[PDB]
C-alpha cells in the first residue's frame, strides 16, 4: 500500500505515535516519507548483507528475522515480511522499541539527515486529526 500523507498521519496517531518518547507526529511522517516514500512494500539491501523492510525501513541485522542474515538478532520477534503489510501495526510496535533503546530517532539515517532540526510540523499541516 502507498499511503497518502494525511492518511498515514491519522493512522500513526491512532497507533499511539504522537509525542511517543517526546517525538511529535510530524517527525514520524517525515521519516516515513524519506525512508520509503510512504510505501509499505519497500525493501533495500545493505552492504553487510542485511535488508531494510517497510514504511520505516527496519533492519534485519537487529530487529526482525528474514532467514538470510547470519548471526543477526530478532529483537522485535517477528518475521521481516510482517513489516510489509498494508496494516502498519507491526511496523509501529517495532518502531516503539527501537526509539526507546537510547538513541531516539537517530536510528533512522534519513530522519537525522533530512528531518532533524527542520520544521516537521509542516508534514501534518492541513490534515484532519
Ligand atoms: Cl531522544
Amino acid at each position: 500500500k502507498v499511503f497518502g500523507r494525511c492518511e498515514l498521519a491519522a493512522a500513526m496517531k491512532r497507533h499511539g505515535l504522537d509525542n511517543y518518547r517526546g517525538y511529535s507526529l510530524g517527525n514520524w511522517v517525515c521519516a516515513a516519507k524519506f525512508e520509503s516514500n510512504f510505501n509499505t512494500q519497500a525493501t533495500n539491501r545493505n552492504t553487510d548483507g542485511s535488508t531494510d523492510y517497510g514504511i520505516l525501513q527496519i533492519n534485519s541485522r537487529w530487529w526482525c528475522n528474514d532467514g538470510r542474515t547470519p548471526g543477526s538478532r530478532n529483537l522485535c520477534n517477528i518475521p521481516c515480511s510482517a513489516l510489509l503489510s498494508s496494516d502498519i501495526t507491526a511496523s509501529v510496535n517495532c518502531a516503539k522499541k527501537i526509539v526507546s533503546d537510547g538513541n531516539g530517532m537517530n536510528a533512522w539515517v534519513a530522519w537525522r539527515n533530512r528531518c532533524k532540526g527542520t520544521d516537521v510540523q509542516a508534514w501534518i499541516r492541513g490534515c484532519r486529526l
